């Protein structure tokens, strides 16, 4: 019983965590083999980041003008290259504690664990969701460029996040381990603004799910609904669209507690109209929209209380 | 910016999680050195009987593909210790220590001795924990790293018919009036940690969110009149000394936030949100503010 926001073990990930310097930037690099992978903007100065051109301050520079050090040694760097808005360098030495790996681009809604980093030392390990306007609400200060999301399934660590970014309203943005950043946002200092935020209705689905099966079902009703009218309402409340794809993938959950997705639907439309009224779901007087159906399938009992 | 419950990195105590199999019990152990710790209900009551019944190859012990020889065996309040015949290679810097209500840690849930998750959280002022443990996750441990060095302070042994976890430290001693039986336990009535909602709302002002201040002030004995009232731990000076440091970096006395708190109790939130939160948050402590709000590495 419980329900926690729950990290992956972060072990095979600090064990990839190194700190990458290009004259007075410091930020963190993830070694995997014999690359270093970083945020493209270790070459920029701050004057640099309003109209940076990458090509033009990577080509003067050269090899051993990037420090890298894991732990307490240093790796001497034999190439570079850029792909997208991440820096790849070459080292000498591969590392002996790379653990079997897949980079993975996530869509909206998706969750994973983030390693916040420092100078690369790791100091943190947190959930979070990436949002439908593509930002992350992290937990990130200045320095923790290059800390990157994952997640792990069956030992192979899935890498689909590094950190490039903090925007005016405190939310955070970043790249796939490709360097192609999610959303509209540039490794620029301009004007970029997160588009107006919505709720991941699958996951507050999901979580109400997780709800019945630790035992309750107090906001449960009589009561059921057509998709389309259950996306009417959802819309007035900035809620996301929810699709047949999202129903599909509500199966599971909805066999085993024996409540249809459609008559879930029905309890959220209620629950968005009266609010709680004094009462919590797992702890929560907030509906949550950072578990997923998969999360809490992995976190759950497969027997419903 | 930004602020989430964090645990600490859990790599230094996932190179410590075995599994360990006593007839039809199997659970998880922390093998530091040549010793693995694990709950003593894994011979499972008489204990001392039930243990001098076993052999040391009775108990099986599994470090990740690798069986790990017993040769010795004694318990420790609640606690069993085997003698391995292997040290651990990555045994960390680490010392056993005893918290207290109010006091946060993070747990590496497990299974089969294979870590699962990792998440934060606190010792409540009834002694419980609001965990999320399945059956099987008994043995898995809470711990807090200060410089390379692990303090391993809970390890899981039960769960309570209200859902809430019970456990003892690593030296056996259970935090609370529990027992590592089959019996009629119940967690007793529990209270918000008040010096904790207290750093949350200094944490909340620090990132942008100052809603709730007000012009007033209160004395400590008013505070602690009205705090006793909502089920809130009473306020101590130590606690007041605690908050020193952030009463510094936002410019607001303890007693001038005990005020904004008194009127969030008697008013409530008023459709609004403090961190992205509706109630009142009381797993931070003054120290996890600090750290979190200034980029502590381990
Ligand atoms: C909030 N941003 C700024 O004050 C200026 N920042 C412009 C800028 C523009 C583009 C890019 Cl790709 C990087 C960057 C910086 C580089 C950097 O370290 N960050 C940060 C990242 N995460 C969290 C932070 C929290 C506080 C202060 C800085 C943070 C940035 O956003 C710097
Ligand atoms: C609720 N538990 C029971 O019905 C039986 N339990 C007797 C028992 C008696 C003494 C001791 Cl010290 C432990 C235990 C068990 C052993 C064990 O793994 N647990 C559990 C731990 N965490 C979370 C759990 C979630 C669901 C079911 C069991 C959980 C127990 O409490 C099992
Ligand atoms: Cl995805």
């Amino acid at each position: 019983s419980g329900f926690r926001k729950m990290a992956f073990p972060s072990g095979k990930v600090e064990g990839c965590m190194v700190q990458v310097t290009c004259g007075t930037t410091t930020l963190n690099g993830l070694w995997l083999d014999d690359v270093v992978y970083c945020p493209r903007h270790v070459i920029c100065t701050s004057e640099d980041m309003l109209n940076p051109n990458y090509e033009d301050l990577l080509i003067r520079k050269s090899n051993h003008n990037f420090l890298v050090q894991a732990g307490n040694v240093q790796l001497r760097v034999i190439g570079h290259s850029m792909q997208n808005c991440v820096l790849k360098l070459k080292v000498d030495t591969a590392n002996p504690k790379t653990p079997k790996y897949k980079f993975v681009r996530i869509q909206p809604g998706q969750t994973f664990s983030v390693l916040a980093c420092y100078n690369g030392s790791p100091s943190g390990v947190y959930q979070c969701a990436m949002r439908p306007n593509f930002t992350i609400k992290g937990s990130f200060l200045n320095g923790s460029c290059g800390s990157v999301g994952f997640n792990i399934d069956y030992d192979c660590v899935s890498f689909c996040y590094m950190h490039h970014m903090e925007l005016p309203t405190g939310v955070h943005a970043g790249t796939d381990l490709e360097g192609n950043f999610y959303g509209p946002f540039v490794d620029r200092q301009t004007a970029q603004a997160a588009g107006t935020d919505t709720t991941i209705t699958v996951n507050v689905l999901a979580w109400l799910y997780a709800a019945v099966i630790n035992g309750d079902r107090w906001f449960l009703n009589r009561f059921t609904t057509t998709l389309n009218d259950f996306n009417l309402v959802a819309m007035k409340y900035n809620y996301e669209p929810l699709t047949q794809d999202h129903v599909d993938i509500l199966g599971p959950l909805s066999a085993q507690t024996g409540i249809a997705v459609l008559d879930m639907c029905a309890s959220l439309k209620e629950l968005l109209q009266n609010g709680m009224n004094g009462r919590t779901i797992l702890g929560s007087a907030l509906l949550e929209d950072e578990f997923t159906p998969f999360d809490v399938v992995r976190q759950c009992s497969g027997v419903t209380f």
